[PDB]
C-alpha cells in the first residue's frame, strides 16, 4: 500500500448519503474528526486526498463522486474535478493526489466538498462515502506547565 | 520546566467546581478531552500524574485537593493521598508523580477521581482545578487502505 | 503538472456547446482574449495546443472532440485530427505537442476551430470544453498617452 | 510621453458617462479587466494614476473631472482631490500621480471613484473618461499539473 | 512636490466655514489636529506654512483666503499678508515660507488665523480650507520606565 | 532600562480606578492616549505590553491587577492572566512581554482591558494603573501637496 | 514522437476508400504524392513504412487495415500482413517498421498495396487511409547549367 511522507501522518473517517430522487445530485459535507477538532490542530496542513467509495450490493446504476470547490449548482461540480471515482471502473477511487497541497486543514473543512450522484433513486445509507487524508503530523506539548 | 520521557507526551485539560458549603468535600470526575477520546488511545498508559491548582483572589480560608482512587465517602479520601496540593504552601500544586505507572488511561477516566476541600464556602467556578497527565505518545496510521 | 518553456506563457478560456440531435457535429468558434487582442500581442507565435474536455454525469454516450484546420463538412473533421478526445479514456484529454507549432495567434483565432460529437442528445451547458494555449509571455505598454 | 518605472508597467480602460441636468455632478466607477482581475494579480501595487479627459466639441460650459476616495455626497468629492483636470486648462489632464501610491489594485477596484460635473447638460456618450495605470509588471500561468 | 528639511516633518488638517453674505470676510480659528495636541508636542518650531484652498464647484464669485496675525477687524488683513491665495489665479495656492520661522507650535494655535473673503453669498461647507504645516519632527519616549 | 526594538516606540498613558467595596473586582478600559487616536496611526502593531502599579500609601490592603482579554465576570480573569501584578512582592511590575506580539493597536483598545483588585475598600484616585506599550513607531507625511 | 534517421525524410499522403458492402474486402492504390513524382526521385530507397487509420464517428462496424504484398484475393492478405492497423485497440496505428526496409520506393509505387476490411457497409469517404512513410532525402541540384 502507499505510505506518507516522513512528517506526514493519515487519518480517516466517514459519512453516509441522504435518500434522494434519481438524477439529482447530491451534496456532502467534510466535519472533522474529534481527534483534530481543537483549535492546534486545524492550522496544520494537507498533503493529499483520497476519496473511495463503497456500496451495498442491490444498487444497480450508475455512481459517481468527486472532490471539489463547493459549485453554486450542485451537479456542475464534475466539471471541475480532477479525477472521478465511479462504480463503472474496476477500482471505485479518485485519488488526486495533487490538488491540495498547501491548503490549511480548517479550509478542508469550510469549503471543499464532496458530490455523489446516482443514475437510479438511494435510500438513506445505501451509500456509504469514506474519506482519506494525508497531512502534518499533529504534535503534543513535550513538558508540563511550570509549578 | 519538567520534561516527560521519551515516548510520552503531555496533555492538559480543565474542570470547574460546583457551589459547596463550608467544611464539606466535594467530587469532581475527570472525563477524557477529544484528542484521546478514539477507542486507538484510551487502552495507552499513563506516566506521571500532576494535579494543580489556581484560584480568583476573594477565596480566603484553606483549600485543598488532591487525585486518590474513588473513596466510598468523600472527605476520607485524603488519607490514602500520597501528596496534597494546599494553599497554605508557596506553591500551590503536588506532583506524585509515579503514583499510577502503567494505569490504562481509560482507568484514569473510570475510578481515579479528584476531591476538593475548603473551609470556607465556595460558589460556582470559585477555584478552577487544572490537570496535567503525561502518557504514551499517540500514534495515527501511517498508510492509506487499499484501494 | 506540465510546465511551459523559459520565456513561454499560458492563458486559458472557455465555450460551451449549443443544443443538438444525437449523433450530429456541431462547431465552437475561438475568439481571442482583450489583453491579446492588441497589435502589439496578436503576432505571438503557438507552441503548444491542449485541448481538455468536461460533462455533467448525465451525458450517457459517448462525446469526442478535436481540433483542426475548418472542414467545409463538419462531420469529417477527426479524420484529419493528429488526435482526439474522448470519454472513452480515463482522461478525457488530447495533446497536441507538434501541431500547432509556429503559427501565429492571430491565425489560431482565424481558422483552426473546435468540434463536438455526441452520441446521444445535448441541450445547453451539457458540455464544458476548456482549451489551453502557450506562448511568448505577452507584453504591456510602458508609458501613458503622450503629447 | 512618460514612461513607467523599470519593472513596473502600464494598462488602461474606459468608460462613458450618462446623461445629467446642468450642474449636477455624477459618478463613474472602475472596473477591473479580466487579465488583472485573476487572484494573482489583484494584490499589486499601484504606482502611479492619470485622469484624462476628451470631449465632442458641442459641450458648451465648463467641465471638470477628479479622482478620489469616495465620498457620501458627490459633489463634495472635488474638495479633497489632490488634482482636478478642467477644459478651461489648455491641456485637459489631471496626473496625481502621489496620491495613490502602495494602496492595492483590488482597493483601486474597491473604493476610489471618479467624478464628473458640468455647467451644461450632458447626453449619453458626450464624454469620455480614461484612466491609466501604472503597477508591477503582472504575470501568467504558465504549468503543468501531476498525476 | 517640495520636501520638507531633514529633522521636520509634515502634517496636514482641514476647516470649513460657516454661511455669509456677500462681500462679507469672515474668519476661521485653527485647532491643532489630536496627533499633535499633547502638551510634549506644543512647543515643536515650524519651518513652512502652506495655504491651499478648493470649493466646490457651483460657487460662482471670487475667493481668497490667508494667513496672517490676528487683526482687530476681519477685512483689513489682507493689506497686512505676506501672499493671498485667490482662486483667480492659475494656482489657488500660496507657499509664505518664511513668515513663521521659528514660531512655535503653540502660537500658530494661538493667534496666527486664517481669514476668508469671497465675492458672493456661501453657505456651509461651500468653500473647504486645507492647511499644511511643516515642523520639527515628534518624538516619543525610546525607553520603558524603571520598574 | 529596557529598551523597544529597531523601528518600534514607547507611548505611556494612565487611568484612575473607582471605588469599590472591599473583595471586589473591578475593571478599567484602556483609552489610547491623543498623539495616537488618528486613523493613520490605529493600524500599527503592538511589540510588548508593560503594567505598572503605584498607590497613595495609606491604601492599606493587598493589590493585584493584571491585563487579559475581556472576560465574562471581572474576578476571573486572575485565572487566565498570563502574569500578575502586585503589591505584596519586591517589585509590582509584571512584563509580559510574549502576550500580544502582532496584535493592532486597534485591537489593544477594543477587547484587552486591565482588571484590578483589592482586599480593602478604595476609594477614587486611591491606586493609579499606569500602563506602559511598545509598539511599530508613527509615522508622519515627508511632503506637501501638490498645490 | 518517432524520427526519422540521418539522411533520411518523412513524407505523407492519402486515400478514400469506395462504397462496400459488409464483410467485403477491398484494396488502395499507393499513388506517390506530387513531390516525389520525378525521375530523380522514385529510385530513393524506404526506411520505414507507418500505417494509421482515422473514421469518421457514426462508422459502428469494426474496421482493419494493412500493408502487404498484392494478393490473388484480397481477404487473404490480413493472413500474410506483418502488423494489422485495429480500430477496436487502445491506439489504431500499426508501425511496421522491417517490413520494406531497402525497397525502392518505385517499388512501393508498384507492388505494395493497402486492404481494408469493416464488418459493417461503408460509402465513400467515411474511412479515410492515412499513410506516412520514412526515406531517403530527396536532392536538388545545387547549380545553373554552363551559359
Amino acid at each position: 500500500a502507499i505510505k506518507a511522507w516522513t512528517g506526514y501522518s493519515v487519518s480517516k473517517w466517514t459519512a453516509s448519503c441522504a435518500a434522494a430522487e434519481a438524477k439529482v445530485t447530491s451534496a456532502i459535507t467534510i466535519s472533522l474528526p474529534n481527534e483534530l477538532s481543537s483549535e492546534r490542530n486545524k492550522q496544520l496542513k494537507v498533503g493529499r486526498v483520497l476519496l473511495w467509495l463503497g456500496l451495498l450490493p442491490s444498487v444497480s446504476g450508475t455512481v459517481k463522486s468527486c472532490v471539489t470547490e463547493t459549485q453554486t449548482t450542485a451537479a456542475a461540480s464534475f466539471q471541475v474535478a480532477l479525477a472521478v471515482a465511479d462504480n463503472s471502473k474496476d477500482v471505485v477511487a479518485a485519488m488526486y493526489p495533487e490538488a491540495f497541497k498547501g491548503i490549511t486543514l480548517e479550509q478542508l473543512a469550510a469549503d471543499l466538498t464532496i458530490y455523489l450522484y446516482s443514475s437510479a433513486a438511494l435510500t438513506e445509507g445505501d451509500v456509504i462515502v469514506h474519506l482519506e487524508v494525508e497531512h502534518v503530523r499533529p504534535t503534543f506539548d513535550d513538558s508540563f506547565t511550570p509549578v
